[PDB]
């Protein structure tokens, strides 16, 4: 198994040094960027949900950059994601992609933001490819357990969509896999 | 693999209609029961923490029961664990086993109650032959989700303790499983 670099709209390959949109495979009703929101009733004080657009024909997403472990970004490697805007000095955790408790009503964790870069935190993601076009994420959390008899001792899960309040909420899903591309701000 | 019964301090199989102590392999400073305790700053109305105690010349551990999936109670097989202790309407579920949320201080899941007997709330656990003498218990959290490449599609971790308020805390753990024999009160 050799390291395969994850590639952009444009065939050149991820980078750290740069920030990309995370957009979805589809157009009209099916389309629809990766963007930081507002989640429900959620006591940060920043902005702190991973969430997607309804459609394309709204706003663009929210810029984000991928940090890997090493010097660059493969398929399957654990990665931290981080929104790459402009922020107060406490708002700056609240760009980092993380993955949060385990919510009762969706059987799953949602995708938020709180976590940090280069730790054990559930900040851990992976980029793989999709069974269909483009690729899909991973979040691979708990990188400080052991999960017994799994791949590298990880816990790892396909990253897909809820739906919190009528809104397209990134969650820990077992079927359809949100499919996606990067293109580069 | 042919399922195998978990057996007592007396070779009795474990059996779902009665009670056992959990206690250790260990005598003096290395025994200790584990028990129903209140875990340090919770706001739950009731006792909530799972503990064993520092050594076995203290009391005896708080009595619990396992519901299995079916009707009996194999090695490797998910099942509830509940305190089997008499208790008001209010805190019928703060005797039921589960995993807490993950925990900054101690990179791991810490094992309290407030589960659920029956269903997916990180309340199933399972009884394993350990390495040593006795068995371990392993809590397989987050039933609802895939694991990915994983046995049976389930995240499973082995049980152990943490030093929390110098007290023997149950949790996650990666070396050093907890070795228990179950002694039927």
């Amino acid at each position: 198994p050799l390291p395969k670099p994850v590639l952009d709209t444009n065939g050149k390959e991820l980078n750290p040094n740069s920030s990309y949109r995370i957009i979805s495979i589809g157009r009209g009703a099916l389309g629809g960027d990766v963007y930081l929101g507002k989640s429900p009733n959620s006591d940060a004080p920043c902005p702190d949900g991973v969430f997607r657009y309804n459609s394309d024909v709204g706003p663009s997403g929210t810029p984000v950059r991928f940090i890997p472990l090493s010097t660059n970004i493969f398929e399957d490697q654990l990665l931290n994601i981080q929104f790459n805007i402009p922020t107060v000095k406490l708002c700056v955790s609240y760009t980092i992609w993380k993955v949060g408790n385990l919510n009762a009503y969706f059987r799953t964790m949602l995708l938020e933001t709180g976590g940090t870069i280069g730790q054990a935190d559930n900040s851990y993601f992976k980029i793989v490819k999709s069974s269909k076009i483009g690729y899909n994420l991973l979040s691979c959390p708990f990188t400080s357990i052991i999960c017994l008899r799994c791949p590298e001792d990880q816990f790892c899960a396909k990253v897909g969509v809820v739906i919190q309040n009528g809104k397209r909420r990134l969650a820990l899903v077992n079927e359809n896999p949100l499919d996606v591309l990067f293109q580069e701000v």
